[PDB]
C-alpha cells in the first residue's frame, strides 16, 4: 500500500510556505528574497530562498515564481491561488477543454489557460536556475486553484525533460480520468494534501468527468481553522475516484481551505446556505455515481 512518513509530513508542512508565498512574491524581481509577512513562510526565509523570476498572466490572474533554496538544494515553482475563492465557488467553473498530454485527455479550461498564459516564462526560469545550480532537484507547488495549475506545469515540465515532484494543498480536481492517470503514472510523486472538509478538493464534480491524482494525504480533523495536525491525523485514500476522504465530505467550510498547517492567506452572487446546498448536491451526485459503478471495472 502507500502511507505517510516522518519526512513526508515534514515536506508537507514545509511546502505551503512556498504556496502561501506565491501570494506576494509573484511580483518579486529576480535576485529578491522570497519573503512573507505574518510569518507566512519563515522557514523559506530562514533558508536563502531567492527568486529566479516571477510572472503573471494578466488575462487570467495566474501568478507564480521560481526560487532557489541554497539550504535545501532545490528549485521550486510556486503558483498562487485565488485571492477570492468563495467567489470562484459561486461561479462554478467546470467547463473542460481538450488536452494533448495523453490520448483522449480532457482538462479544465481555466487551469490550462492560466498555465498557458505564463508557461514560457515559467519554463525558462526553471531552466535558468537549473543550469545555475546543476545539483538541485525541482518541485512544483501551489495551494488552491494555484495547485491545479501547479499540477499541469508539473506534467508539462516533466515531458519537457526536467523531472519533478508536485506538492499541492486544497487543489481542485484538474482534469479527467486519463489526464489524472497520465500525471499519476508519470515518474515522480504527486502529493496532494486536503484539509478536513475543504469544499474545493471535491471540484469539479466526479459526475462531470473530473478525476483526481493518487494518492491523497487527507488531514482528518475538524480543521475549521486548525493548524496543529500531525502525521497521526493523516489518512491515505488511493485511486482516481475515491470519496472515502475529502471528496465525500460536506458543508462550506472554506475556512479549512484557508488552513493547511498554517494560514494560507497570511501574505495577502448567491447566499451562503445557498452555495452550500449546491455544493452538497454535487458530492451527493458523486456518491450516487460511485455507488452505481461499484460492480464495474
Amino acid at each position: 500500500a502507500v502511507s505517510v512518513s516522518t519526512t513526508d509530513f515534514g515536506n508537507f508542512k514545509f511546502y505551503i510556505q512556498h504556496g502561501a508565498a506565491a501570494y506576494c512574491n509573484s511580483e518579486a524581481p529576480a535576485g529578491a528574497k522570497v519573503t512573507c509577512s505574518g510569518n507566512g513562510c519563515p522557514t523559506v526565509q530562514s533558508n536563502g530562498a531567492t527568486i529566479v523570476a516571477s510572472f503573471t498572466g494578466s488575462k487570467t490572474g495566474i501568478g507564480g515564481y521560481v526560487a532557489t533554496d541554497p539550504t535545501r538544494k532545490e528549485i521550486v515553482v510556486s503558483f498562487r491561488g485565488s485571492i477570492n475563492i468563495r467567489n470562484w465557488l459561486t461561479n462554478l467553473d467546470f467547463d473542460q477543454d481538450d488536452c494533448s498530454l495523453t490520448s483522449g485527455c480532457g482538462v479544465h479550461s481555466g487551469f490550462q489557460n492560466a498555465w498557458n498564459e505564463i508557461s514560457a516564462a515559467a519554463t525558462a526560469a526553471v531552466a535558468k536556475a537549473r543550469k545555475a545550480n546543476p545539483s538541485f532537484k525541482v518541485v512544483s507547488v501551489g495551494h488552491s486553484l494555484g495547485g491545479a495549475v501547479a499540477t499541469l506545469a508539473g506534467a508539462n515540465l516533466r515531458i519537457g525533460g526536467t523531472p519533478l515532484d508536485i506538492y499541492t494543498y486544497g487543489s481542485p480536481r484538474v482534469g479527467n480520468t486519463q489526464l489524472a492517470a497520465f500525471v499519476s503514472n508519470q515518474a515522480g510523486g504527486e502529493f496532494r494534501v486536503t484539509n478536513a472538509k475543504d469544499p474545493v478538493p471535491r471540484l469539479p464534480p466526479l459526475i462531470f468527468g473530473y478525476r483526481h491524482t493518487s494518492p491523497e494525504y487527507w488531514l482528518s480533523g475538524s480543521g475549521g481553522d486548525k493548524i496543529d495536525y500531525t502525521i497521526n491525523d493523516v489518512k491515505v485514500c488511493e485511486g482516481a475516484a475515491n470519496l472515502q476522504c475529502n471528496g465525500g465530505t460536506l458543508g462550506l467550510d472554506i475556512d479549512a481551505h484557508l488552513h493547511y498547517f498554517q494560514a494560507t492567506d497570511a501574505c495577502s452572487t448567491m447566499t451562503d446556505a445557498e452555495l452550500e446546498k449546491k455544493l452538497n448536491s454535487y458530492v451527493e451526485m458523486d456518491k450516487e455515481y460511485i455507488k452505481t459503478h461499484a460492480s464495474r471495472s
